[PDB]
């Protein structure tokens, strides 16, 4: 088997992508924030607090015939960003883009954090991390790919995220249409439970690359770019007047600046990402202080290579025994 499914980005700076899941019977369609640094597919449900709602389509289980409680069964996760929900559990069927599992845990939300319930365009996530992240207790549950994986006809899937446009996700197969060149496969750890690889180094612009290891994850979830702080030191010494805000909360820019690309390595091969994907708009409407699209990692723990780097490529999520990574240019 194989699935297709468009990913539309939420708003003008590509914050987040949606795609739509069908779910339960007859089918619910919920947009859901596709995610490959989390494990959980979780909704907005009847279930959910009503104050804590607004404007997010809901899951209603007593309406689909093929739900079933999972008795006994909670989770509850908490986000990089601070943000966080929680509730019960359901196994119903989820179809994504004509690829359908049965018996998928499909995690319904009794609270989410103010984040959630101030973004009216998402509907839930869907985790595509390693199921090893998965919150449900006492009995862990499964990834979407992970259930599907088995009947696939290629045991991966492709993210094809838009630049200001739509974009794709492909589950069974890899469309050779949808990028040039080749791809460049790349070893992945499965030991944090994330798609975690090493970058061989960067360039900023036109300058030289730069040949060093960067540890990091390939995560949807993320909006941004989330580098040490030497790399993203030497991308924004690159730009008149750009400097980090401690007030605002990363680094700034001039609105009126032309940003440089930034180049990142996979293996032998190179990743461009142009300047303009590194522009995330003005900090507050009418400021002519703009959020820049490359950040440092320092705070968090790990590099994360989120929707400004992904973006870019051609993405192989190659779910074998053995897991490994590819990057195509597009
Ligand atoms: C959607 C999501 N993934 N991880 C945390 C969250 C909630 N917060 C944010 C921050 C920017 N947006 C669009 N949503």
């Amino acid at each position: 088997s194989t699935g297709s499914a468009t990913t539309t980005p939420i708003d003008s700076l590509d914050d987040a992508y949606i795609t739509p899941v069908q779910i339960g019977t007859p089918a619910q369609t919920l947009n859901l924030d596709f995610d490959t640094g989390s494990s959980d597919l979780w909704v907005f449900s009847s279930e959910t607090t009503a104050s804590e709602v607004d404007g997010q389509t809901i899951y209603t289980p007593s309406k689909s015939t093929t739900a079933k409680l999972l008795s006994g069964a909670t989770w509850s996760i908490s986000y990089g960003d601070g943000s966080s929900s929680s509730g019960d559990v359901y196994t119903d069927t989820v179809s994504v883009g004509g690829l359908t599992v049965t018996g998928q845990a499909v995690e319904s939300a009794k609270k989410v954090s103010s984040s959630f319930t101030e973004d009216s365009t998402i509907d839930g996530l869907l985790g595509l991390a390693f199921s090893t992240l998965n919150t449900v207790s006492p009995t862990q549950q499964k990834t979407f790919f992970d259930n599907a994986k088995a009947s696939l006809d290629s045991p991966v899937f492709t993210a094809d995220l838009g630049y200001h446009a739509p974009g794709t996700y492909n589950f069974g197969f890899i469309d050779t249409t949808a990028y040039t060149g080749s791809i460049t496969y790349t070893a992945v750890s499965t030991k944090q439970g994330f798609w975690e690889w090493t970058s061989t180094g960067y360039a900023v612009g036109s300058g030289t690359f730069k040949s060093t290891s960067i540890d990091g994850i390939a995560d949807t979830g993320t909006t941004l770019l989330y580098l040490p702080a030497t790399v993203v030191s030497a991308y924004w010494a690159q730009v008149s007047g750009a400097k980090s805000s401690s007030s605002v909360g990363g680094y700034v820019f001039p609105c009126s600046a032309t940003l440089p690309s930034f180049t990142f390595g996979v293996g032998s091969a190179r990743i461009v990402i142009p300047g303009d994907y590194i522009d995330f708009g003005p900090i507050s409407t009418g400021s002519s202080s703009c959020f820049g699209g490359i950040q440092s990692s320092a705070g968090i723990g790990i590099n994360i290579f989120g929707d400004v780097a992904l973006k870019a490529a051609f993405v192989v999520f190659n779910g074998a025994t053995t897991p490994t990574l590819g990057f195509a240019s597009k």
